[PDB]
DNA sequence: GTTGTGTTTTACGAGGTCC
DNA sequence: GGACCTCGTAAAACACAAC
């Protein structure tokens, strides 16, 4: 706890590419974009947690 | 050039589901 | 018994209004 670090726009090119292909990231997905955005596991399933409540809230 | 103040973007954990 | 996603929450970091 915590501290809150925004990301950059070349992580999130490469989140939202990926999201805008599939909206649910598998484990293996999971470890090719934590290699390719140098971001963790974990913030990445975090970011998808959070991208759906966007995507579901922005319906409007 | 800065004080108002929403709204959005990162964390995290209770609550429940699926192996 | 961990991996994981419905929602809830908390606070950083914006995004506008304004005098």
């Amino acid at each position: 706890r915590k501290k809150r670090i925004p990301y950059s726009k070349g992580q999130l090119r490469e989140l939202e590419r990926e999201y805008a292909a599939n909206k649910f990231i598998t484990k293996d997905k999971r470890r090719k974009i934590s290699a390719a955005t140098s971001l963790s596991e974990r913030q990445i399933t975090i970011w998808f947690q959070n991208r759906r409540v966007k995507e579901k809230k922005v319906l409007a």
